[PDB]
């Protein structure tokens, strides 16, 4: 296994290879310069008055202390959530990596991805950590989440990209961490997504040039899974104007399991139908 | 299959849910606020009953939604929280309402197949029998449970079964014999079924159910009147999905960005 850098007219059956084989790879091009600089836009006033450390006390302290991750990204930028939700990668590989296992998937978190200078390399790390079920999952098993890592500033090795250790994803629980010589930094352009499912070890690297390095997420997990970050406290108007695979992404619609049982209901029918979606 | 009485300690009814899967707290609650609800959820689904001579309808919703009582004081029941708080509590931390049902066995109902509870968690074929439940249902009796009227039926033992073991066998079914106000205490692995009604009249009850945090409720409360979510305590707030809950690692989920939903929504 070894990091790859394809295309965006990469066939799907070729991603899903290499996400079987490598655990990870980076797809060039995966947003253009016009939605990069809407999403700076967007956030930019927002990253800057966001407080640098994490927000409350939990055991998983990857958050570094010139590090800034805000969320809440589906409230604060209309291209993340009218355009970036609805890419049709993020959905083909979701589709293929949950559907014939839980059925429907939707939205789990997504937060921005900011290294000031002099930042600290981020603990390597698994995404599913989180996950008290990921101790009874075994490798084998599909992945708990998938993470999409969009690069707004460039992704060098001194500015802090994001490191992969390809082949990690296929290891068996109670493996120790990859040691930090095997880390592979991702080299990443403006637009560029680098695909990091929750089984694969990775970590933020260190910034050590003059000039941020920000990156901006989006993840999806299982529908029976609670996402880590709710959108009920989003304005009508904002769902209303979202996409109905959207409004199912943020938890405004009722989700089907594999088997057709249905989950996140309205009494016996769909929560659209008692909304007036 | 034990019955036991309201006051029996809560180390004891958690020692009798491991080592037999299943028993009845007699007197769960008392028959006026079984009824109680009933009585509101008839008056909210205002079916049209014909008189005996000639001479505005809703499709029924959520068991909080229809009935007061349900969400301000079935939801907030001590005896349901003591229990999920020491089966979820140490591996999963928070958990939430799952889903509440009416159970109406109409006369003539045949039986039910018999299953168990987390069969619709992909999860559940992971889980080891010794591991904690996946979910925890607690069926509450408004009419009298028989054997004729088809009164649920447990095969104590069985919640210790392998991954893949066959059903139980009808003849190694036991019925489990309710007054109103009794409560059957039914988790993700007890194998369980409904009977056949073989009586005149209708076999009357509800259920409520919780499993973990981070786990995907069956029903959604989004559509509920904010009023009425604003009348909850902060544990119904939270068990019916309007605040952020905290895992076991103190990670926290259904979350407003990085800070809590109630405070978003101003709760
Ligand atoms: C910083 C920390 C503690 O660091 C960790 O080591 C491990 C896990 C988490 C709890 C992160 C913080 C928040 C999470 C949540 C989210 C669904 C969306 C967030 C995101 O977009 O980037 C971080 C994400 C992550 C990709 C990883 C995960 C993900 O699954
Ligand atoms: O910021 C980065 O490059 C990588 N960040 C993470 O993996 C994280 O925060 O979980
Ligand atoms: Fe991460
Ligand atoms: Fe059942």
């Amino acid at each position: 296994p070894q990091l790859h850098y394809v295309p965006y007219d990469t066939p799907v059956e070729d991603v899903m290879r290499i996400l079987k084989e490598s655990g990870t790879l980076v797809i060039r091009n995966f947003l253009d310069q016009n939605t990069v600089q809407k999403v700076q836009d967007e956030v930019d006033d927002y990253v800057r008055n966001w407080n640098p450390g994490p927000k409350y006390n939990h055991d998983i302290k990857n958050v570094g202390s010139k590090t800034k991750q805000p969320s809440n990204l589906s409230l604060m930028s209309k291209t993340y959530r009218c355009e970036v939700l609805n890419h049709p990668w993020m959905h083909a590989i979701c589709e293929r990596m949950f559907g014939p296992t839980y059925g429907d998937y939707w939205f789990n978190g997504g937060s921005i991805l900011h290294l000031e200078p002099g930042e600290n390399t981020q603990p390597i790390h698994q995404d599913h950590v989180f996950y008290q079920i990921s101790k009874w999952r075994r490798p084998t098993d599909p992945d708990l989440t998938i993470n999409f890592t969009m690069a707004l500033t460039e992704f060098t090795v001194e500015n802090g990209g994001t490191r992969v250790c390809p082949g990690s994803h296929l290891w068996e629980n109670g493996h120790a961490s990859p040691a930090e010589e095997d880390m592979v930094p991702v080299l990443m352009q403006p637009g560029d997504a680098l695909i990091l499912p929750g089984s694969m070890w990775h970590s933020a690297g260190a910034n050590r040039t003059s000039e941020y390095r920000r990156g901006f997420a989006t993840s999806f997990h299982p529908c029976h899974f609670t996402p880590i970050e709710s959108h009920h406290h989003l304005p009508r108007e904002m769902v209303e104007e979202m996409t109905p695979l959207v409004q199912k992404m943020l938890g405004f619609r009722t989700l089907n399991l594999h088997n057709n049982v249905k989950v996140w209901k309205a009494g016996e029918g769909n929560l659209e139908d008692a909304t007036g979606l």
